[PDB]
DNA sequence: ATAATTGTTGTCAACAATTAT
DNA sequence: ATAATTGTTGACAACAATTAT
């Protein structure tokens, strides 16, 4: 079912999921920045989760489109403690009130103009939820040096 | 707690707080019925975590009014698990993402009329939030025996 | 350098037990 | 009988360490 994940994500976003993620294949890698994409997001929730995570995050952006085919969300979260995807899997499993198979999970690929622009695309659009000063490693690969 | 608190409540849900709750002076005792006073509650919130505690709750009940001098909501909750004050004091404080010192935790008055009432007269507005069948001494307490 | 792996510690919810009102 | 008190156990997040790519 995750190639339908994908799928319905590159959809919405116009762009492949990896294009914006490294990868980490132990759950238990830790970490303080996380990419999340969720399926079936109530708009509840969504409006929610946004509050409950400024309050532990350095920098946070939320974005959420939809169509007659599936709906979805991404996040771009800076954890002011690094969290392994277990820690994460489970924190936000409950606070978006999805199951864990709606949800996937990858670092974010700091390294890469095409994805650096992504977040930066989408902190223009007033729809986008933002919140911090914008991450380093942003700010830079999207700046005339 | 705070004068405050019930004086609103009160003034919002035409009872004091006392009549439909007994005491626990100990954070400590745990209990599976609560009944629960916030206070500048989120609309959003308030929706979200009527879905949560679905998840885990035999039966549950919410309402909210407010007015230019302050805004509250009852819970009458009836965890699947025994909880402290203290797990549930934490438990919510963030699921309904506001400060400890405003919420007003006490278990309810099982034994009294005057209180098996309120939950009945509550049941019966649309505006409420209901979920599960009625506590035992709620039904037999507003019954022609 | 990056992250897969393993392990240690602190916090807290679930829960047993014992005393006191 | 009810609940104030104290204590035990299990799950998990925060975090140190060590190996491997």
């Amino acid at each position: 079912a995750t190639v339908f994940k994908l799928g319905l994500f590159k959809s919405l976003f116009l762009c492949s999921f990896h294009d914006i993620t490294r990868l980490f294949k132990n759950d238990k890698t830790t970490n303080q920045q996380w990419v999340l994409a969720v399926f079936g997001l109530a708009e509840v929730f969504f409006e929610a989760s946004f509050e409950l995570l400024k309050k532990q995050c350095s920098f946070l952006q939320m974005q959420k489109r939809s169509h007659e085919g599936g709906t979805c969300a991404v996040y771009l979260i800076c954890f002011n403690t690094a969290k392994s995807r277990e820690t994460v899997r489970n924190l936000m499993a409950n606070m978006l009130n999805v199951r864990e198979e709606c949800l996937m999970l990858q670092p974010p690929k700091i390294r890469g103009l095409s994805a650096a622009l992504f977040w930066f695309k989408s902190s223009l659009s007033p729809a986008t939820l933002k919140h911090g000063a914008l991450p380093e490693w942003i700010r830079a690969q999207t700046t005339l040096n």
